[PDB]
């Protein structure tokens, strides 16, 4: 049972021997390597007082068998604990959500449910391996932090990290051999005891029992430095904090994987996919195979999940057909990506079909200059997809989406594009008559403009009964041949799935004699021929109200547009909406603020670029008598340029204004060198390049004072820019819809 | 049963009906979209005279049910075939090898086995979609090729492919919607009938029956131009040609996924991984996670298989432990990559463990300047990993490799490194006392130097009896306790697997009280407690005369080293060897020819670089009197440069000597440009830069002279370079062995 027995286990020294419980054969091998250091690690842990077991049901039965525990005792007394085969059980798991949060919480919940006194007496402990290690170059010993807060506080204390390399160890298998030896040299210091708490009694029931959904509404709060210091002083971890942090983070990650945000209506994996598509196709928009693009996404943006899910999600993002999940797909899919039949799972293998970026729609929808201002999530210290995207339009409500969750449901039907455009234009125009009235609605929680479900690719009927919308397909009946030609199915209903649902009910085949599917790749045309004189029996069997018809109910030609508007908050946690209009009003302020954020960032980078380009053109003009050829090396030329009034500038930061904010920009750009003059190509010396430089200089000057003007726009800065972007994105949407979302045609 | 019944199927006009058989739901959807074009494609195929069936036993039973075929009947008469429900069956399969070889080949074999008269009568057909489509820029009508040979011939007929974009359609899902409509417009042309040949009867038994082994001994031969023209003109394809050129290729590719090429001892997947590692860690050797590197390999090296196999193969390449597959791993693995136990399958998760290139070993074992010359595998017109690597030492025999095979068996035990080094040094040195008779033995296929199995990480005994080697583990038995301590297991025997093998035998368990694994990470320490007075029973029961001791036979400590030397020929086909020196002799000429080719190309590149650098330094010395600021643009600047004697040079070619043969750059150096003078930065005009350029010019002139002298070397050109590379490889291997393949740690 993957158990290694210690020599002193079950003997008179049972109170001294420990039982390291690990998840996975890799963790078992690491524990074995650490324990078998032998004389190379004197006084360290070995199999004399340590046994190993694997957590990878019957596993807990084996654990209770080896430990000697019984279900008819509480182990409050000292003698009951002394009767155990081991002094303590130490969980040796990872530091990620799956390992540390899920496995450890499950084990702790099991122990608390069965023998809470063991946790009270600290019988169950954990192995707290270092999480972040900072290695200074020229040094062999690292600086170890067990939490992100300690690492970032230390980094704030530090002045620069150019001489330090930061390594994250989220799993037990990430430790190197010398690192494992270093950890096992001080093995006793890494053991942390678990103590029960008053709040933990209900926390265990919450996280492992309804009200858990209330608990997950708010985001995960990292432990403050005071709690970490208190834990490290005594090496005791209250299980309440572990449940509040690790288990909550694991559950929130699962929710984020299943439930999307409301700012962009799109999940973490999909955000990785879109960001990878933006990065890959920015330089050259060319067709790439689905598996190649998935490999690029996994390599560059830390998509560690299974490649099959990555390819499935890429195909889903590139799918465009009536009833598809995406009304405005971000990828143009060259090949066969499936159709409404089978619900889009009939796509080809990833190695045949190819994808490319919808350059026009993506550029008009997610501005390239706006990606720098978003908050980004960092995977093991490396930049990854943005925490959220803020499109020009509320993308969360203009596309369909269906997803089950752990007690939650995500169901969104796309709203009418015209209504959304009218609402946003009224909000931003300041000239539309309903602008002030829309603001009055926004700050008083009321609705002024309708928001109807979209029916772009739908050829049925959308009827509202009460507060619920229903989609109806279209059919024609020909009793002359005693058969029905279904021409339009209910919205978001797969063809073969509908046919098999019809064939499942034996009641309906009391009259049906044959069903065939002659539908095209886009339209639906299903020939269902019935038994003779079956029309009378269809009439008498099915009574329907004014909402349905006898044929409609007989063919199940009605679909109810249920809406479960549950999304995740931008800063963590989930929020449950009840209307699309409040989602729109919630999305608006982020876009409004990020517009002006981009505005001042553009102003600052424009000033810096203008200064550099003026210096460059001055150097080009004066290069005739400033021949660097007669001069010796780099430093002499830099000193001479300094003596000639040229300013030292960080051209790398300015010509490439990355995610660095305006304070970093104006504190680092002026602190540079003269590489911009020395990096000038010889082709820049001819007067044609100088004319190009000066005309572009006047262009950026015009852009600069126009940005100065726009920063004082009345409704909010950049309102006209928002209007122009709305017009561009609606033109791109119209162009895509005209050409079946196949551009370049 | 995923069958769309045709309107006239099974009727009076059933002879005009066809049954399109599609492999995959994507192919089914493509066929449906093509058929349902309706009025957009007048006089085209439709569901009136065409039905759709899915091929992806039970499906064969469905086909015979729908077609009305009778096993008893032979359909040798016109009326018997007229009784069928469909006129003919068309197999719609991908133009790849899986579909077409596995599917179409199996269908043809089944039909020939059961109803050969249908095949000889033309009842079985297929859909031959275009394989390559080349589009002229600015033209909406492409030009198509159904075979690669005709496309290659057309490319030879062409002059330049700059204005032509080539797309490969290896699968039905790769066709675009407009391409599908264009195909179904002339669908009548794309259907090809199958003809039965008397020689094809033998091939059917060969591929679907022992004769497979000496049928696959040679590589696949592509169809000649005349055969393709005859097939196209009459639209009939013989079964023998299809089996010889298509399903044989599928079988060969399936075998190649298991059996490695003897030139480098790595399969297609491992060669792709090595090429990706060389391409990724070339500029920067920073550690990358396993999943990130797998994504990079999939994106760049065209690894279209699943990510699980890719990660497993990367882990196998990075593993280093006693008994591991790779004695000289390609990648240094930071993290827990596995141990002797679990057969090394206890590696860490791919998202935790990291890999990096063993540059100090790889860069000399596989020279970077030699990868430019290897034949490269092209996937869909895009370059991929080379056909075979030619390492400095024969890697197919210095590392252990075992794998179950289909129709074959592959097992190879590593040879002693000292023996391999001595053999290669004798061959190349020209001064070794064993050089001449080794050359003689190469021609006479005899042995002049010993080649013993390696025992680097093995602490047991390598005993040869008859013609078979045996590995013996070391044990110690203590009678004062009546226990057995296994200190070393036989070569390449997993610890847990060995323990389970011992435990599953009841006779051995009759005497053993218990077994407990106390082994270290790389040291085996297995404790076996025996029942009382058992030693006499072991003495009398498991006694062996001379091959084993009684204890060794009882504990199964002897393992036979069966070497199945069956490798993949570099030009396709399987070649079987009888000894390792045969493999070495076969490998040597490839390395010698590669060295000669490298010398030739290096001399050419050095001449070109000398010319270019002389021009650059002449321009730099003459830059003060020739200022480009006064000049207008690049065209007249280049005109002035030509007037001043500067030659136009293709800078992108000389600076980056990519995968081009000597003739390629010899003919492309005639074309030139003046970008080399124009694109040099201002910092290059300094005196220090000019002096460095002059020193580099002198050094490269000396290197050119050295290469010219080396080209006339006596044993063969580059013998001294080969010896130096051998010494460097030996030093790198020794250094890695000292540091447990953890260079710089």
């Amino acid at each position: 049972d993957k158990y290694t027995r210690a020599r002193n286990a079950g003997g008179k020294k049972a109170q001294d021997c420990m039982l390291l419980a690990a998840e996975g054969d890799s963790a078992l091998s690491l524990l074995r390597a650490g324990l078998t250091l032998g004389k190379s690690n004197p006084s360290g842990p070995s199999f004399d007082f340590c046994g190993m077991i694997s957590l990878g049901n019957k596993v807990l039965q084996g654990i209770v068998q080896v430990l000697g525990l019984d279900f008819n005792c509480h182990y409050k007394t000292q003698e009951e604990r002394a009767k155990l085969r081991y002094g303590c059980i130490v969980a040796c798991v990872d530091q990620d959500l799956d390992g540390c949060g899920k496995i450890l919480g499950l084990l702790l919940a099991y122990f608390h449910l069965f023998w809470p006194q063991l946790i009270v007496h600290g019988f169950v402990k954990r192995l707290l391996t270092p999480l972040i290690r900072v290695y200074e170059k020229g040094n062999t010993v690292p600086v170890e932090f067990y939490y992100e807060q300690e690492f970032d506080a230390w980094a704030k204390k530090q002045t620069s990290l150019a001489n330090h390399t930061v390594k994250y160890y989220k799993g037990l298998a990430a430790h190197d051999t010398h690192e494992v030896k270093s950890m096992f040299k001080h093995f006793d210091k890494m053991v942390y005891t678990f103590t029960l708490d008053d709040s933990a009694k209900e926390l265990f029931h919450i996280y492992f029992g309804e009200l858990r959904k209330r608990e997950l509404c708010t985001g995960v709060v990292p432990l403050t430095e005071t709690q970490t210091q208190s834990i490290h002083s005594v090496r005791r971890i209250p299980c309440s904090l572990h449940l509040q942090v690790d288990t909550k983070a694991y559950k929130l990650d699962a929710i984020e994987r299943q439930i999307p945000n409301f700012l962009d209506g799109m999940t973490r994996a999909r955000r990785k996919i879109l960001a990878g598509g933006l990065k890959c196709f920015a330089s050259n928009n060319r067709e790439r195979k689905v598996f190649q693009f998935g490999g690029y996404v996994a390599d560059h943006m830390f998509y560690h999940h299974g490649d099959m899910s990555l390819n499935t999600s890429i195909i889903k993002a590139a799918q465009y057909y009536p009833g598809s999940s995406h009304l405005y797909p971000v990828f143009i899919g060259i090949g066969s990506f499936g159709s409404r039949h089978l619900g889009g799972k009939d796509a080809g293998s990833p190695r045949y079909i190819s994808v490319q970026l919808a350059s026009e729609f993506i550029k008009t929808m997610f501005p390239t200059e706006d990606s720098w201002l978003l908050p980004y999530v960092f995977e093991d210290g490396q930049r990854a997809e943005p925490e959220y995207y803020v499109p020009v339009l509320p993308l969360a409500i203009m596309e369909y989406g269906a997803n089950p969750s752990e007690g939650w449901k995500y169901t969104t039907w796309a709203r009418q594009l015209e209504d959304i455009l009218a609402l946003v234009r009224a909000y931003v125009d300041k000239n539309n008559p309903k602008h002030e009235l829309l603001h009055y609605a926004i700050d008083h929680k009321i609705t002024v403009l309708p928001l109807r479900p979209s029916n772009y690719n739908f050829k049925g009927h959308l009827k509202r009964f009460g507060q619920y919308y229903y989609s109806y397909g279209t059919y024609v009946v020909s009793e002359q041949r005693n058969m029905i030609t279904i021409t339009e199915l209910p919205l978001r209903v797969p063809t073969v799935a509908y046919i098999e649902s019809i064939k499942k009910s034996s009641n309906r085949m009391a009259f049906i004699e044959e069903i065939v599917d002659y539908s095209s790749s886009e339209t639906i045309e299903i020939l269902v021929k019935l038994k003779p004189n079956s029309l009378s029996r269809i009439m008498e069997e099915f009574k329907e109200t004014e909402e349905q018809n006898s044929i409609e109910n007989f063919l199940r030609l009605r679909n109810c547009l249920h809406s479960h508007l549950n999304f995740v908050k931008p800063k963590g946690g989930i929020i449950e909406f009840n209307s699309y209009y409040e989602i729109l009003y919630a999305w608006l302020p982020y876009r409004r603020d990020l517009y002006q954020k981009r505005l001042m960032r553009e102003r600052a980078v424009l000033k810096l670029r203008l200064i550099m380009e003026t210096a460059i053109v001055r150097y080009i003009n004066e290069s005739a008598d400033l021949n660097l050829s007669h001069y010796e090396d780099e430093k002499e030329a830099g000193r001479i340029l300094s003596e000639h009034g040229f300013p030292p500038l960080n051209q790398s930061l300015i010509t490439s204004p990355e995610f660095a904010t305006i304070e970093e920009l104006n504190q680092k750009a002026l602190q540079g060198c003269y590489t911009y003059i020395l990096s000038l190509q010889a082709r820049e010396l001819l007067i044609a390049a100088k004319t190009r430089r000066v005309e572009k200089i006047k262009k950026m000057q015009a852009r600069l004072d126009k940005v100065e003007q726009l920063l004082q726009e009345s409704p909010f800065p950049g309102a006209s820019v928002w209007l122009e972007e709305i017009d561009a994105v609606e033109k791109a949407i119209i162009k895509g819809r005209n050409t079946q979302w196949k551009f370049h045609h």
